[PDB]
């Protein structure tokens, strides 16, 4: 109970910032996550022994893929920590508990393939879950790990608190299905512009937590340029492997996934910033003003991609 976690001085300072990079020392990522739970939630939210055993089983169940790996899980959880710390009073005890766990678990047992590739391959997971195929798997893996002995980090919650927190974790993980994001933002945009948005409406909170999850999941586009640029290599390594696999099935992949079309990458980033990233962080800055730095960093990176096209790098 009197045991705290402390980071070195640079991490202690930089970790509060949206654009923090968790760095290349894997063995420090668990301490970073625990430190974020303790300041975000309390030193009393979880039994330290259970939380650590939970963190290590979650790590074990992320695969060695180029992008959708353990580092992504912790990066996405750090983005949520920054949003929660900059919006202290807006969220309940349970939501802060549930969302950091949801973020750490959101891509459990990912194989580096889109829902689309699962459907065209006829993967068994696509028979079991017709929509948000991987996202229903990820939630399923989360429940499994929570049911291992010594792993119930929610043991001290009531029956109905426990069910509320698993329902928050489920909606949060489903919402990382980017196919659901477009409608979700459109509805938040309309609700905010006609002043109907109400945070005591549970169906409204759900949508807002959905957008936060999208924003944390895409937070690669909100880092400083050198981090954003190097992360894009990992993202495309998965996309091009998926493209190769599409060709193996006898299907011409979309150009995003075709390694023969590396040349067109910079223009593809423009489209994604214009269609997805900027609208995401814009709508988020409108609903949650203190998240504005994410919008600013995304715009900076769009500007860096335009410079790449213009031969200026
Ligand atoms: C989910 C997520 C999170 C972060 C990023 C950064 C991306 C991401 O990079 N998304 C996208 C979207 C569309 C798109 C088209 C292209 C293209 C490439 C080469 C030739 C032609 C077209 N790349 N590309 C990339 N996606
Ligand atoms: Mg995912
Ligand atoms: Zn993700």
């Amino acid at each position: 109970g009197l045991m705290q976690f402390t980071l070195p001085v640079r991490l202690c300072k930089e970790i509060e910032l949206f654009h923090f990079d968790i760095g290349p020392f894997e063995n420090m990522w668990p301490g970073i996550f625990v430190y974020m739970v303790h300041r975000s939630c309390g030193t009393s939210c979880f039994e330290l022994e259970k939380l650590c055993r939970f963190i290590m089983s979650v790590k074990k169940n992320y695969r060695r893929v180029p992008y959708h790996n353990w580092k992504h899980a912790v990066t996405v959880a750090h983005c949520m920590y920054a949003i929660l710390q900059n919006n202290h009073t807006l969220f309940t005890d349970l939501e802060r508990k549930g969302l950091l766990i949801a973020c750490l678990c959101h891509d459990l047992d990912h194989r580096g393939f889109s829902n689309s590739y699962l459907q065209k391959f006829d993967h068994p997971l696509a028979a079991l879950y017709s929509t948000s195929t991987m996202e229903q798997h990820h939630f399923s893996q989360t429940v499994s790990i929570l049911q291992l002995e010594g792993h119930n980090i929610f043991s001290t919650l009531s029956s109905s608190e426990y069910e509320q927190v698993l329902e928050i974790i489920r909606k949060a993980i489903i919402a990382t299905d980017l196919a659901l994001y477009f409608g979700n933002r459109k509805q938040l945009e309309e609700m905010y512009q006609t002043g109907s948005l109400n945070l005591n409406n549970q169906s409204h909170r759900d949508r807002v937590i959905g957008l936060m999850m999208t924003a944390c999941d895409l937070c690669s586009v909100t880092k400083l340029w050198p981090v954003t640029k190097l992360t894009a290599n990992d993202i495309y390594a998965e996309f091009w492997a998926e493209g190769d696999e599409m060709k193996k099935l006898g299907i011409q992949p979309i150009p995003m996934m075709d390694r023969d079309k590396k040349d067109e990458v910079p223009q593809g980033q423009l489209g994604f910033y214009n269609a997805v990233a900027i609208p995401c962080y814009t709508t988020l800055t409108q609903i949650l003003p203190p998240t504005e730095p994410l919008l600013k960093a995304c715009r900076d990176n769009l500007s860096q991609w335009e410079k790449v096209i213009r031969g200026e790098e």
